[PDB]
Parts: structure tokens; C-alpha cells; sequence
């Protein structure tokens, strides 16, 4: 599977241009948690898809993409406002790392005071890593309200973050943020938009294919029944 | 209105905004000015549209840097014709980003023609060190991929070449019009903003509000003296 590059960072290429990196880091009460993000490397320029939760991680992982792909990291983009995906950008804001993201992740960001990211977008968005499209949708709420999805068309790999479960997931996990009622239609949108994906990112937990949407779907249905009767 | 060339002019509108004419020939139809805009914050700027090629885009640009002290790092285009995306080559030479309509971009790029970085389908917000750029595709108009640019802070719209400056009385250009989708859009437009201060057209002169009912007026009769 994947590679160390830090005592709590791992990485697995998923193609010559894509990684998807495990980030460990603990969380009160529940010992270490791992959050999943993606480098996608064109012309030796990196996007980095999340941050680990804290930017001491955050620069592990960049100085990896420095020491070890010899690329410059000039792109962000977060899933959501959550920790697991923006816990590292003011680091990256002080590296000067340009950042885009769902408008609504914006004004949630500003609206708790968290680092901000630059550019807001509100139904897709195809960032151009020096002509490598990185295309950013917002099909609507699921595990957040303003939880996106990252399709890299050139290789079949979809980071659809935390609106998707791993295969070894059974609960619906935190959902103080979540639109449940909204989650299974946007998980129907993301299955129907993207038939071809190879590679399937979850938010948290291994990465698979398509079926990880199937998958995901079951749990917040089931979810609903079991808050709803009797 | 100062002069910056023989052929380029530019009116402040706002502390921070400026909007110039370049006039440039169209084949067979004489000399024909173009509107675009600068945007100024922190000492960086946001160019809307390029005047019709590298040379006058370079002469606008060198002005920005000289006498407005600012420098050019963002681009946005109207549409992908070359009133609009003329001289992005020159941009694109001197290191400056770019974003537009996703249409525009996949137009461009069938066409052989300098093609805008980052696209976007409904809105994207474009934040020049803290000010924001609002764009917006609200349908096809004069061009298929047409879209606006907003400036919350500032209210002043630069709506580009779907509309029409207030002594117009044609339709003008229409090859990659969507005439009968245009006066939808133009509703759309009206609807989105009621408290425009300035409204810019893609030719002409700059005015209010009035414009987008105008070049509502002018699409429609335009409709009617071809169904007689
Ligand atoms: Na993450
Ligand atoms: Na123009
Ligand atoms: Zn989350
Ligand atoms: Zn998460
Ligand atoms: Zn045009
Ligand atoms: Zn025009």
C-alpha cells in the first residue's frame, strides 16, 4: 500500500501525477485519527487537495513534495471548512500558496475565523495546475454543507473527502455540520457525473472505486430509518 | 479621460476603478473602440478584457505599472473575441492569471486561440488581495459564452458586449450571437442589479442601469425588423 515520510504520514501513488497521503494526528479522546488528501504534480507545480489537521503536518508534507518530487506547491483546494481539510492552510497562506474553494466554505471560514481561503466558487470550478485540469464541483450538502468534490479528468481519480465513507466504515460519523437529508441526492449526483472514476478518495480511511458511493449511501439511509422510527 | 496614446484612453471611475477605450480596425468597417477595465487594489490590478492585440495591451499594461503604480496580475474576459482576449498571449508572456467562462476556454482552445487558465460554470468570485471580482455567466447573449463582471464594493458592473452604450441603435455583431436567448439573459442581468452606479458596455459609452433596458429594447426590435 503506502510509503512513510513522517512517523504519521504515509503516501500511495495512485498515477505518475497522483498521490493520495494518510495523515495521522490525535483527536481528544479518540487517540489517532487518520484524514486523507491528495498532491496531484504537473511541470514539477503541486496542488495539494486538504491539509492534515494542524500545520505542523501540513509542512511535512510540503517539504516532502519539495525534498522528494522536486514540485513547488502553488495550489490548494479544501473539501470543506473542517479541520481535516483546512487545519494547515495558514501555513500555506504564509508560503503564499494560492487557495480555491466552494464560496460557501469561504464565508464559513471568515465566519469562524479560520484561515480563508482565496478564490470562491459556487457550482464548478476547473483549476488549471499549469494545463492539468483539477475540476472542482459542489453538487450539494452531505457530511458538510459546503462539501465539494475534486475530479481529475486526465486520470480517472475522484476525491469525493468526507461525503464518502471507506468500505470498512458502518456509522455516519460527526454530523453536526451534515445535511443529511440532502446527502443521499448528492451522493446520486456524484455516481451519475462520474461513471469512469478508477480511483475513489474517502475523506477518511482507504481509498477504492465506485463503489465506496453504493457503499456510503447505505450508511446514511440507514442512519435516517434509525433516527426516524419507532 | 486622460490619454494614454494616440489610440488608448482611460476614465477613472472609482478610487479604484478605471475603465479605457482602444481603437482598433476592423477589417472593412473602419476604426472601432473597445472597453475593458482596470481594477486597483494594494498595488495590483485585475485587467477585464484586452484591447484588440499584444500592442496595445502592452501599451495599457506599461501604463498601469507607470503611472498607476500597480501591478497587472489578474485577467477576466468578457467572451473569447478578440475585443475581449486579443492580447492575452502578451499577458500570458508576462507571468499574469487568468480565469473565464469555462465556454470561453473550451471556445478558445477549438479555435487556436490563447486560452484563459481557470474556467467556471455559474459564479466565481475572484479575490484581487481582499477585493472581490465577482463574475457571472447568466446565459448566452451578444456571444455564447458572455458573461459579467461585478464589483460589490464598488457597484459599478462591467457587463461587456451584451450590452449596448445609450446612443446605439443596432445590434451590431451578431455571427456568434444567440439573439433569441439574449433578452432572457439581459432579464436575468436586470434582476441581479438593481443598484449598478456604473454600467459599462463592451462598446460605447459607460452609463446607469438604463443600458441593460435599452439593449433589451434594441434586441427586441432588432427581432421584430427581421420577422415583418
Ligand atoms: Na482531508
Ligand atoms: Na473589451
Ligand atoms: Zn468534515
Ligand atoms: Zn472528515
Ligand atoms: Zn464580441
Ligand atoms: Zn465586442
Amino acid at each position: 500500500k503506502s510509503v512513510k515520510i513522517s512517523d504519521d504520514i504515509s503516501i500511495t501513488q495512485l498515477s505518475d501525477k497522483v498521490y493520495t497521503y494518510v495523515s495521522l494526528a490525535e483527536i481528544e479522546g479518540w487517540g489517532m485519527v487518520p484524514s486523507n488528501g491528495m498532491i496531484v504534480i504537473n511541470n514539477h507545480q503541486a496542488a495539494l487537495l486538504d491539509t492534515p489537521i494542524n500545520d505542523a503536518q501540513t509542512e511535512m508534507l510540503v517539504n516532502w513534495v519539495t525534498d522528494s518530487l522536486h514540485a513547488k506547491v502553488t495550489t490548494f483546494i479544501p473539501n470543506h471548512w473542517h479541520g481535516d481539510c483546512i487545519g494547515g492552510l495558514g501555513y500555506l497562506q504564509r508560503k503564499g500558496v494560492q487557495s480555491y474553494a466552494n464560496q460557501m466554505t469561504i464565508d464559513l471560514a471568515k465566519e469562524k475565523g479560520l484561515p480563508v481561503p482565496e478564490h470562491g466558487f459556487t457550482d464548478s470550478l476547473t483549476v488549471s495546475l499549469d494545463g492539468m485540469p483539477l475540476q472542482c464541483y459542489y453538487l450539494g450538502g452531505g457530511h458538510a454543507t459546503d462539501n465539494i468534490v475534486v475530479w481529475l479528468p486526465t486520470e480517472n481519480i475522484l476525491f469525493g473527502g468526507c461525503m464518502l465513507k471507506d468500505n470498512q466504515a458502518t456509522s455516519i460519523g460527526n454530523i453536526s455540520d451534515a445535511d443529511v437529508t440532502a446527502w443521499p441526492k448528492t451522493l446520486d449526483k456524484v455516481k451519475a457525473k462520474f461513471p469512469s472514476a478508477r480511483y475513489v478518495v474517502p475523506g477518511h480511511g482507504d481509498y477504492g472505486g465506485t463503489e465506496l458511493i453504493e457503499h456510503t449511501k447505505q450508511i446514511v439511509n440507514q442512519y435516517i430509518e434509525s433516527t426516524s422510527k419507532p
